[PDB]
């Protein structure tokens, strides 16, 4: 049987306080009643109003990104100062933070091994890019930022770890990854995971889909044996994320 | 006579909600009695707490970076949605983030430019580093780094603008400048605006001195004609910032 499914919310860089409370509004009266974790990350700004207002059970309050020690890094959030807060969930390795921040493999690994020895759960974000996947090398890809990850955690902190694999070209592009593709690549991380890590650790490892999840296609996607919920962007900042949540039933 | 002077407390990537409960009452029950502009910059995260436990009036709240747009880029805060959380204040160009997160004299140009455009009064930092100021290009570099910024400004757009010269050697090294050293740039910064974009914005125009300022250096900096307050970080995260605040007196 399926662990527990995750309906993560990325809200990115979005958001007003008025946006904000109007649709935390709309998450706190939708009612749910079956097993999920559900997690929502606002900007940084913005968890203080999330947390203030968010009442819905099933609920988690998640960062986007943060740094692992504090200190003279302007700007930037460190995972003490989260904890601090009351927020132990942080999403890392988000594509543009790998593309466009510097984030690579080692720096992804080593972020998620610091938020695991400080106490997180993390939705560790990894996924090929078009070209990769037009050159055959998906799982090559996807195997290789999971084994950069695994290189720096013990067993133990797997209980921690939720992977999103999330298709670059997927990304608010409007075009979804079929069924038959996630579930083939959900599949075999899977497995790369029961060889690896062990079959325990296999069995409850959520693995999440990202990349152009909406109301409309999340229930066929979620009917698939190793997807395990997903991780939003778009469709998460919409009333339809209701029905997002609704599809892990 | 001297522009309206400015303390400023950049707190970095540094904080509990205990350890800011306790400081920003330091603050609060510090009466000044002078006409200065305080400001604190927080964590993104903490913000909102500073906001609501903040109260003496000479002291307004920044932002340690943004980026000028929201949409897709997880991590990130956009200044729209600091505007609309009531935050008109922020530093860019700070030194690690030109050194280490990638922003060039462009980038922290274009950031100066959107913040202004959209009604922020911007701390703008520059500076050497040890290398140029060896090579005596002290000059050179400051100078190439305002006239970066000022290109991408209208002459109006000057009255939200505070120079922050802050050399990289000083930052947190225990190393401050001498008031001859810190003077010396500060007055050729002037002379540069007065030159380039008015007598009168060069006149009115904040620049302040960062690197290593404390309680007990600063009324020395402060007597120095052309140093209009300071961007202090370590400090900042004292009791002792009350003494730099009435060091401007
Ligand atoms: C995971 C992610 O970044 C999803 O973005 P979306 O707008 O494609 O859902
Ligand atoms: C401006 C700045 O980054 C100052 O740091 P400090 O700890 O040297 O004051």
């Amino acid at each position: 049987a399926k662990p527990q499914p995750i309906a993560a919310a990325n809200w990115k860089c979005n958001g007003t306080t008025a946006s904000i409370e109007k649709l935390v509004q709309v998450f706190n009266e939708h009612t749910i009643s079956h097993d999920v974790q559900c997690v929502v990350a606002p900007t940084f700004v913005h968890i203080p109003l999330v947390q203030a207002k968010l009442r819905n059970p099933k609920y988690v309050i998640s960062a986007q990104n943060a740094i692992a020690k504090s200190g003279a890094f302007t700007g930037e959030v460190s995972m003490p100062i989260l904890k601090d807060i009351g927020v132990h969930w942080v999403i890392l390795g988000h594509s543009e933070r790998r593309t466009y921040y510097g984030e690579t493999d080692e720096i992804v690994a080593q972020k998620v091994s610091e938020a695991c020895k400080q106490g997180f759960m993390v939705i560790a974000c990894i996924g090929e890019t078009l070209q990769q996947r037009e050159a055959n090398q998906t799982a090559k890809v996807v195997l290789s930022q999971t084994s950069a990850i695994a290189a720096k955690l013990t067993k133990d902190a797997w209980n921690q770890v939720v992977l999103a694999y999330e298709p670059v070209w997927a990304i608010g592009t409007g075009k979804v990854a079929t069924p038959e593709q996630a579930q083939e690549v959900h599949l075999l991380l899977r497995k790369w995971v029961s060889e690896n890590i062990g079959t325990d650790v296999a069995a409850k490892l959520r693995i999440l889909y990202g990349g152009s999840v909406n109301a409309a296609n999340a229930a066929t996607l979620y009917a698939k044996p190793d997807i395990n919920g997903f991780l939003v962007g778009g469709a998460s900042l919409k009333p339809e994320f209701r029905d997002i949540i609704d599809a892990t039933r």
